[PDB]
């Protein structure tokens, strides 16, 4: 009874680990803002396994959120870097340190959608004295308006703390 | 202190880097021990690294004198690198090891290019098996080979 491409994302410890020492790591440069980025993964029985990420140059105005750009250049190169090193990940999604959903992450997912159909959204919540860290949302198309939903999200990867 | 770094602290990330890119090769058959490049920071000869990506390596399995590794890879993915993360720099490279091996010397002299004290670090991938074991080139006609540095891993947070 699935309308939905994923009903579930399981970000490993990398992927967090990955996206937290990025956002914190360019913190020490009066770092003000959300990082925004690219999700790699597989596919399964709808769920969704985002095993890495890489960041992308990302801005946005911060007066009006209309004006944002994303480097799809920058990511295209930096996913065929990727692909020449790591074995078959995938584009499955794209990442931003949130803490929430932003007015444009619908728009930025559509840019996304370019390079994953069934794009995934997970907002990798940075700060350490904070619920579960990630939560993936799902652009859904409910004129015809477009929406995020939430989709269950859970960490695991294999071997060793 | 004779030698440019004593100790080299390999964060986390890296350690998860480097093992989830071996294994994850795996599945397709991967046979063979990985290469790549070390990110870092530097102090009081501290060497801290805080990242690391992978660089297409191949060598010769029955001559490893016949190796190469993938210099403009290198130079573009850390071109990447700055577009986005802070000032890290190249500070050294790893390899899955689990022991030196024959030509390391010679991998660590083109090495040498990006980072004149280069500090090569055995990240052993295996998990019934300290992870980390650092080394750096020191010259001994003249022989060059390859020092112990004290390695540990330690970042700050969960």
């Amino acid at each position: 009874m699935p309308e939905l491409a994923v009903q579930k994302v399981v970000v490993h410890p990398l992927v967090l680990l990955s996206v937290v020492d990025h956002f914190n790591r360019i913190g020490k440069v009066g770092n003000q803002k959300r990082v925004v980025g690219v999700l790699l993964g597989s596919w399964q029985k709808k769920v969704l396994d985002v095993s890495n990420s890489f960041a992308v140059p990302f801005d946005e105005d911060d007066k009006d959120d209309s004006v944002w750009f994303l480097d799809h250049d920058y990511l295209e190169n930096m996913y065929g870097m990727f692909k020449k090193v790591n074995a078959r990940e995938r584009i499955v999604g794209w990442y931003h340190t949130g803490p929430k959903l932003h007015k444009n992450d619908i728009a930025i997912n559509e840019l996304m959608k370019r390079y994953c159909p069934n794009s995934v959204l997970v907002i990798i919540d940075v700060k350490p004295k904070d619920g579960l860290p990630t939560e993936a949302y799902i652009s859904v198309e409910e004129p015809t308006s477009k929406t995020f939903e939430h989709v269950t999200s859970e960490i695991g990867a294999e071997e060793a703390e």
